[PDB]
């Protein structure tokens, strides 16, 4: 795979964010992972939502640089959002949230999958030591 720079321009939610990518604004969504809902009707305000955007917000309004890296499949999902890993000054933001317990392992799509078994492995542990989703 390989990484690419963004601009942020606008943190949404635990798992979506607007960024400016080639120039061009644009909605991602993070791959392999689902932070909880706090935006739709049909899901309501779910447990640990917020706390997953406030997490998110401050590791990429406080990094120095972020960086795209698209996996081996589609680029893009039917709503038209970009699917990547996003790292915050190196330190990839799908895992760190899944790390936290903020975040479950989702959406997986191959052949967009590189990363799932690290993502699991993180996972692994936060359950292991109960944090937030699995406390
Ligand atoms: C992460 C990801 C989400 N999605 C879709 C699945 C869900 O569609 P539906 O909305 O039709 O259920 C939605 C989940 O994202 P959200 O967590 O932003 O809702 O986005 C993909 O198409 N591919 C992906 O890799
Ligand atoms: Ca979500």
């Amino acid at each position: 795979l390989h990484k690419e720079p963004a601009t942020l321009i606008k943190a949404i939610d635990g798992d979506t964010c607007k960024l400016m990518y080639k120039g061009q604004p644009m909605t991602f969504r993070l791959l392999l992972v689902d932070t909880p809902e706090t935006k739709h009707p049909k899901k309501g305000v779910e447990k640990y939502g917020p706390e997953a955007s406030a997490f998110t917000k401050k590791m990429v309004e406080n990094a120095k640089k972020i960086e795209v890296e698209f996996d081996k499949g589609q680029r893009t999902d039917k709503y038209g959002r970009g699917l990547a890993y996003i790292y915050a000054d190196g330190k990839m933001v799908n895992e760190a949230l899944v790390r936290q317990g903020l975040a479950k392992v989702a959406y997986v799509y191959k052949p967009n999958n590189t990363h799932e078994q690290h993502l699991r492995k993180s996972e692994a542990q936060a359950k292991k030591e109960k944090l937030n989703i699995w406390s």
